[PDB]
C-alpha cells in the first residue's frame, strides 16, 4: 500500500469553507466520474479560485439549502484542486442514480466557448490519478460528461469536446 | 361552468413522441410548478416546435435512458404547449426532491439573453390556470425557477427574470 | 420570529417530567429527524401514555444517568406528541455524529411486528410540520431510520418500512 | 398520498363514518366559529371516541334524517379531532343564521358540570390555527358559544366559561 502525498489539493479550512453537515457516505472504490462545470465565472489565482469556491458553496448552502457544496471537487484556472465534499462523502452533482457511485468534480467557470487551461486540466488528471492512488477510485474508473447523465449544457461544448478524449472517458 | 374549459396542448400523439415507459405518479392537486428552458435552440412554429419535442424527448430516452421526457410539459415559441408527462406522471425535471411534488414545464430554447415572445407566455400561463382549473394543481400553488433548487443557469436570467413578476412565483 | 405557536404536543408539566438538567443547544433549523422506537411498552390512551413517557424519561436519567429523556420528543399510540427535550436542547439518541445536527422523535412501543396506529403516524407527520413552521426544522429536513445512522433494529421493521414513504426520508 | 390532515384529525374512515350526502359547501373564508357540546356522553381514549363520533352521526342521520352528522368538527377528551363535515360544507349546529356562516365544533361530552381537558382545549386551537393556515378560516377569525346564539344551554357552563377566555374570541 504504498504510500504519495498526491494532494496537492487545497483544503476546506483553506479556501475557507463553511462547515459541512452532509453525512452519508460514498462507497471505496468509486466507480465513476461525472465532470461539471459550475457555468459560473472563472478565476486564475488562489486568492480568487479561494474566493470564487466560497461563492459556489454559498449559492450551494445559503440559496439552495444543501449540507455543502455539491462537488466532491472543483477544479480551478488557477491550477489547483478544492476539496468540497472529499473522497467518502456523497456528492449533490448528478443526480439519484449518480451521485451514490460516482465522484462529481467541476471546473469553475463556463465552457461553452472556452477551453480550460492546460493546467486546470493537468489538475484535473491528477486528481484522478490520485483518487486512484489511494484506492478512491477504481483503477478502472469511467468519465462522464455532466450532459451525458443529467439534461444540462453542462460541463461546456469545448470541456465537453475534450474529456470525451480521454482515456477513462466511456459515454 | 363544466365540464371542462382550460388551455390547449398539442397530444403526444400529434408532436410523435415515442411512448412512455414511466409509472411513478404525482398525487393531486400538485403545490409546486417548476420553471426550467431546456437551454438549446428554439422553435417558433407548430413544425418545428414537435421536431423541437422530439429531439428533446430523444436525448432524455434514448441518451440518457429515461422511461419518458423529463419535463410534464414544454412551451414552444409558436404558442402551444407540448404534452410531456402531464399532470399526472412524476417528471424528472427538478431532483429527487421536487419531482415528486411539482409540474415541471419548460420552455424550448435559451433565455439567458433573449425573452420567450408573448405568445410562448400566455401559453404557460394558460396552461397553469388549467392546471387549477383541473384540481391538478392547488389553487395557492407556488411557482420556482429552476435555478432557485437545482443549481443551474435554468431557466435563463431574461426568462427568470420574468416569472419572478409573477402571481405564483415564490422564493 | 415566528408568531403562531404550533401542534398538539404534551408539554413536560402535564406527563409529569422530572426537570430537565440539559444545557447544551441546537443550531437552528436543524436538517435532520431521526425516527426510532422505544421498544419498550406501548400505549393508548393519554394516561397511560403519560406514564410511559415518564417511564422513559425515568430509565435514561436514573438508569442510564442522563440530563434529561434522551429523545427531543415521543410519540404515544394514543395519538399526540410528548415533550422530550424538545426543539432547542441536544439529544441523546443517535450517536455523537448525528445528536448534534438533529432531532430524534420516538415512537413508544416495539415495531418489528406492530404497525403504529394511523393516528401516531399523522401526530409525528404533523409534528415535523410544526418543527418546520416554527422554523426549528429546516424546510428541507431529511427524516432517517435511526438504524440508518446506526446498527440496530429501531425504530422497528413495520415502523422502518413506513416512514420510508415519507416524502422527506433519504437513506 | 402525501398531505396528510393538519392537527392531527382523525379522518371521517378511521371513526368508521357513514357516507354523507350533504352538498350545500359554505364558502371560505368563514368569519366565525361556534362552540356547542354534543349534550351526549364523552370518552376519553380513541377507541371510545371514535364509537362516539359514530353515534353522534348516527343519531343525526337515522333519527333526525340529516345529511350527515351535523358539525363540521368534534373534539375528544383522549385530545383529538374528529372529522365531521369539514371546512367546506355547511353544517347543522346552530340554526338557520349561523349554519351558512360559521364553523361548528363540538365538544363530545356534556359539560355543565365538568371542565374538559386542555389537551383537548389544545386539540381545539390546534384545530383553529390549522383552519387559517388552510384558508378556510379568515386570518383574523372570530368566536362565539352556542348559547350566544340559540335558546340552548350548549356548551355547558365550565366549558362555556373558558372560551370566553379566549384570545381570538370577539365577545
Amino acid at each position: 500500500e504504498d504510500p504519495p502525498a498526491c494532494g496537492s489539493i487545497v483544503p476546506r479550512r483553506e479556501w475557507r469553507a463553511l462547515a459541512s453537515e452532509c453525512r452519508e457516505r460514498l462507497t471505496r472504490p468509486v466507480r465513476y466520474v461525472v465532470v461539471s462545470h459550475t457555468a459560473g465565472s472563472h478565476c486564475d489565482t488562489p486568492a480568487s479560485c479561494a474566493q470564487q469556491a466560497q461563492n459556489v458553496q454559498s449559492y450551494h448552502v445559503r440559496n439552495l439549502g444543501w449540507c455543502d457544496v455539491g462537488y466532491n471537487f472543483l477544479i480551478g484556472e488557477d491550477g489547483l484542486v478544492y476539496e468540497g465534499r472529499g473522497w467518502n462523502i456523497k456528492g449533490a452533482h448528478a443526480g439519484p442514480t449518480w451521485n451514490p457511485i460516482s465522484i462529481g468534480i467541476s471546473f469553475m467557470g463556463n465552457y461553452m466557448n472556452r477551453v480550460p487551461p492546460p493546467r486546470a486540466l493537468r489538475a484535473a488528471q491528477n486528481l484522478l490519478a490520485c483518487g486512484v492512488a489511494l484506492g478512491a477510485l477504481r483503477s478502472n474508473y469511467e468519465v462522464k460528461g455532466h450532459r451525458d447523465v443529467q439534461p444540462t449544457l453542462s460541463p461546456g461544448d469545448r470541456l465537453y469536446e475534450i474529456i470525451q478524449t480521454w482515456s477513462h472517458y466511456r459515454a
